[PDB]
DNA sequence: GACATGATGCC
DNA sequence: GGCATTCATGTC
DNA sequence: GACATGATGCC
DNA sequence: GGCATTCATGTC
């Protein structure tokens, strides 16, 4: 029914195909053509269905019934998960040369800051897969079932997963550090102490992220730059970024990001997805 | 030209008139036809404009060109100011005859939780028409203009206001304490310590907001209302309402309340716009 | 068969009565002519015996084998417990007739600060002889036996009651609150938090052990006058002071009290042990 | 006048010398045959005399008119400055061959932990008659002199070097720093968050003292040794200890000062006064 | 990856 | 020597 | 109104 | 007693 514009190009089959190697079980659901998942906002829930119209740059939204009553602000989710206030244009005659091969490359955000901190958490040290299968378990266990839509389950709430028993969130396949990293990052989401949406200084409230048990620097940087949609921020940490930059310090992988200011992000994920790149021959 | 929707009645008489009162000069312009202001999304900028359709239950909205890149989240922002997700019957269901009189009352948000700060401590003890005659001054001196509309001109941000003299805000018109607190909260909202969206625990939230400087229980309650829109608060340590319960302390008043939970905001609401009004025996 | 001189006069009787009252079981041993001890500094330990001359003002101590190592800090702690250093003439010749009943009263103190601070917390509210009975049920619960006197135990170190565990100390007859309030405290003397010789700002450093869970004000007061033997604290909060300043408010009873700087822990023995006294209208 | 023992054997000669090299003028007088130092314990002030009496194992303590009301505690410290409770016996038959050659060496303590915590700061990166001059110095300024002994001056209390001017301090020769660290070591002391006695957990302990500006690993190590009087710390950062460990790190040293527990600051002067000492190759 | 921990220059 | 800051380890 | 100070009821 | 919390009160 709602829809938004955006601006082309946009790489609609690479966006969907990162989301789906990423997709949670129960709560997501990624095709060719379409986006959909279970969304809360506050006490209101429902399905939100993403359909992409090439044709005309738009972006068609429908909600169910539960989530009508705020709808402009599914809407903004929506709006951040697929980065519509991007301009190719800004961004590819910055980064040039490095990201000509896919210039409708996208920052790829979240719905809900929270989730997307636990998500981060749980994608610490695994592979992409393996965390999006550890997530599906923390939903199945503390998620709320959609009465509407049984096939569907909400992501938990800060305040279920707050009151989680640290041994059971054990049991499900991760060590005991990162389960009370995941009820940390709950009570803070209670009291307002995560950052729900990007900060002014992005830096400095990195570094107060980092002063929470359970979150180095790799998961505070990743976090900024999904949860927040943080847009100059490089994963020099990264273990994939590593490799790209053979026999190189966490130091100098970024003295070189220096050169993509202030779109690093997009340098990375640019970076991330050319299956052969390598610092410049030089 | 975006259209939201909204659950009938909604009193757009007494929320225009709200908003009036408070309206800042050159950031905000309220007609009783029309609501109109600057935005600021990160630092995409433009003029809003939102038009009440009674006919068909709606709210239409236009933003510049400044502002499409972001319009969802422009959208999102209108819709918290304007409380289109309250369910009238719901909370008149609730507070029985206290709300039976303005039956389409709604909860007046804010735009951004930090311009709702800073208006909320520029209206400590002074009067409604001074504070906004006085944030005008802010807004005039730290405010960003819009090459889009010379006219209008956009909330200061908070790396504008955390960078700011001391004794400028002063000059401006208020103590010097007041200009410091809207130098701190301008910092914590640079590092992300004020939430900028309703906290799942509001109490917690409130009372870590208390160890600002230069807020009290009265600004955090009043923060927490029109900043998060928290539906359950009251302000018991109100002029008006201490008028409104003649001779009651704070906590006979935050008891009278209680049997109003869980939608105080709203009768706090009624009880302000009631004069008269007083409590049962 | 160490000897300390003293000033005359000392009222040895009220010296020792006041020990008596407190005296823990298997701990201390308290007589007409005489007070015992265990004694422990570092892994020295041993038994102290102190016997006071009237005749010639000067104290006897004898320290068993254990504690010969260190004879000096052992002469010094008694030297404290007893306040063996102060001139009543200065005292007397400044308190007035406030302290004329008794000039040879003595400021008690102590041989460890740790212990007296344990000792402070567990004097909270309840009797002097509730107080003792209870501290008597931690050194058996947690105290170090000595191999040459099996009838004696040593006061528990921080090192024990650091590891103690909350259940195992509430069970003993104490609020949950204030077993806590021990491990902490034990944590603190671990770390060098807790002042074991009094700080150059005693006002400073109390109000620093009030932010420690479990201690307020009264506890600082009584702890810093015993554990530290500050000479000019007074008690405006005890119980016994309250009922020497009928109607008084704290305030009122800190300001009376400024006239005897700065004197004022002594003047609050003579009061505390002055049944008749009252204040001046 | 006062008589306190100790244990058989004690290198008077060797006590005496070290701290001859690190008298402060005004404050201390070391001689063949005895010590004597200003001390005020409160408002009690004085001067100490100390004369060992080897025929007797034996020290013979002698205090002035002021201090005879406190002399309890005079006795203790200069208990602790002497190190009068070593049994060496217990020492040497556990640090072994060590120690083999001087079996009288003891533990030169300190009269007030306060005081001595200044001279730790004070003899940073300087030579032991550097310091000794700078102290006095300091001593002069903001001590109070006797007046029953003129040329005898009392160590600077915490109230007064607290409320010192920064720059006074630097142009009595030492950086900046070096002066606003003795003045928040001063504020600690009047507060009481400086032990001056002997804590249970001394690592921990010196942990804390290491957030201390103008305090680092090196001054907590040497304060534990001589303000509490630790019996078991070891020096692996000071640099006559890197020249008996040639070659080898921090962490190596340490390991190797392991062997030594529970008396490594015994090990440690040992070490220090030997000339040519060498770790074990094997 | 988080986190404790050990190994050039400047002030 | 205190101290800031950047690599290289190395459990869990 | 924020903010020091003082001055009832549940652990 | 410790401590959270309430009700003046006087100031900025």
């Amino acid at each position: 029914m709602y829809t938004l514009n955006w601006q082309p190009p946009y790489d609609w089959s690479w966006m969907l195909g990162f989301l789906a190697a990423r997709a949670v079980s129960s709560v997501e659901t990624v095709a060719d053509s379409y986006y959909a998942r279970s969304l809360a906002v506050g006490e209101y829930r429902g399905v939100v269905t993403a359909i992409p119209d090439i044709a005309r740059h738009t972006l068609h939204i429908n909600l169910s019934a539960g989530l009508e009553p705020v709808a402009a602000e599914c809407l903004a989710k929506m709006s951040r998960l697929f980065d519509l206030q991007c301009n190719p244009q800004i961004v590819n005659g910055a980064l040039g040369r490095l990201g000509a091969a896919r210039p409708g490359l996208r920052l790829p955000g979240c719905v809900d800051a929270f989730e997307q901190g636990v998500r981060a958490i749980l994608g610490q040290l695994v592979s992409v897969a393996m965390a999006a299968k550890l997530t599906a378990r923390v939903a199945q266990l503390y998620g709320e079932r959609l009465d509407d839509f049984p096939e569907y389950i909400c992501f938990p709430t800060p305040q279920r997963l707050a009151a989680a028993d640290p041994q059971a969130l054990k049991a499900l396949g991760m060590p005991l550090k990162r389960a009370e990293a995941l009820i940390h990052l709950a009570n803070a989401a209670l009291e307002g102490t995560l950052p729900m949406t990007i900060p002014g200084d992005v830096e400095q409230a990195m570094k107060t992220l980092q002063t929470f048990p359970g979150i180095g620097r790799w998961t505070a940087n990743y976090f900024a730059l999904r949860g927040w949609q943080a847009k100059d921020v490089f994963l020099p940490d990264d273990y994939l970024i590593k490799q790209r930059f053979p026999g190189m310090t966490p130091a100098q992988i970024r003295r070189y990001a220096e050169r993509w200011k202030p779109w690093r992000s997009y340098a990375l994920l640019h970076i991330w997805y050319t299956e052969g790149w390598q610092p410049d021959e030089a």
